């Protein structure tokens, strides 16, 4: 395959010391798990249980995410990235890292976010509300990309919103990674519906632009009221769902540009498809959330060619955000 590199923040990690990006060499210091009283279970992930807690030393609410220690090198990567991004705009704040004295299970302690339900939100959300919160996610992404970090798991479940206080936080940095130009990354990242074409075709030399595809998917779901926008049933089908909107012509143009070898599993499922007009997704239920500016913006994010997508900073300058 043809090599590729990010159009922005390309060498931010190359010009920094080894300590900033060498998460394997990072020294982790545990706190007193005894300083926290677990109140209630908030949810459960693959290898994590999340609890609402009280920091007893200051009577403040916190969120404790207890990690099933399945991969130690991965826990170190998440801790290092959370420490580097601490205090960045709309980035979840890692307050502490505790190990329980008896269990010794790693636990990350975060600032409490009083999240408002997404199933309930997308019905009460106005055209302006979508623009405001999209700008808030772009603040977080432009910050973390400038810090040489790709989130690699942008999706609505990883965006916490306190609608009453108009506060937004980008969470779950467990899949995040340091961007190094020329590096070949594992494509088994992000959640199926938000996976960029680069991951689905096994193009390993991807960058921050992966996050911009995912953001485009979230935007497309909010404005059109279609969740998810690209509803794949597996990773192979996911590309077929994308191909049903952006056409097979541009897909072959993308794989030819980067000399990508398509997996034989795509032979009997890809077929032939035309490029669709974004206006075809406009209906009575969603038209109050759609505008020419919103459609132009979406068109500029949802592109096969990872290099052709708007960067987080270019996206922030789009006419769609002139009202924010």
């Amino acid at each position: 395959p043809v090599p590729s590199r990010a159009r922005v923040y390309t060498d931010v990690n190359t010009h920094r010391p080894s300590e900033y990006w060498d998460y394997e060499s990072h020294v982790v210091e545990w706190g007193n798990q005894d300083d926290y009283q677990l109140v209630r279970k908030l949810g459960r992930g693959k290898y994590s249980e999340v609890f609402e807690a009280i920091n007893i030393t200051n009577n403040e609410k916190v969120v404790v995410k207890i990690l099933k220690p399945v991969k130690k090198k991965k826990i170190k990567r998440e801790i290092k990235i959370l420490e580097n991004l601490r205090g960045g705009p709309n980035i979840i704040t890692l307050a502490d890292i505790v190990k329980d004295p008896v269990s010794r299970t790693p636990a990350l302690v975060f600032e409490h976010v009083n999240n408002t339900d997404f199933k309930q939100l997308y019905q009460t959300l106005t055209d302006y509300d979508i623009r405001f919160y999209m700008y808030e996610i772009l603040k977080a992404l432009d910050y973390c990309h400038s810090m040489g970090i790709m989130h690699r798991d942008v999706k609505p479940h990883n965006v916490m919103i306190d609608h009453e206080h108009r506060k937004l936080r980008l969470i779950d940095w467990g899949l995040a990674e340091f961007y190094h130009p020329g590096q070949e990354y594992n494509v088994r990242v992000a959640s199926r519906y938000f996976k960029g074409p680069e991951l689905l075709v096994d193009y390993q030399m991807y960058d921050y632009s992966l996050d911009m595809w995912s953001l485009g998917c979230m935007l497309a779901s909010m404005i059109f009221r279609k969740e998810p926008f690209f509803h794949g049933h597996d990773n192979y089908d996911q590309l077929v769902r994308i191909a049903k909107v952006l056409g097979t012509e541009d897909l072959y143009d993308y794989i030819d540009k980067y000399n990508i070898e398509l997996d034989p599993r795509f032979n009997d499922i890809l077929g032939r498809h035309s490029r669709k007009r974004w206006e075809r997704f406009v209906h009575s239920e969603n038209q109050h959330l759609v505008s020419p500016e919103a459609l132009d913006f979406l068109d500029k994010l949802l592109r096969y060619d990872h290099q052709s997508r708007l960067t987080a900073r270019e996206a922030m300058e789009h006419p769609y955000f002139y009202t924010v």
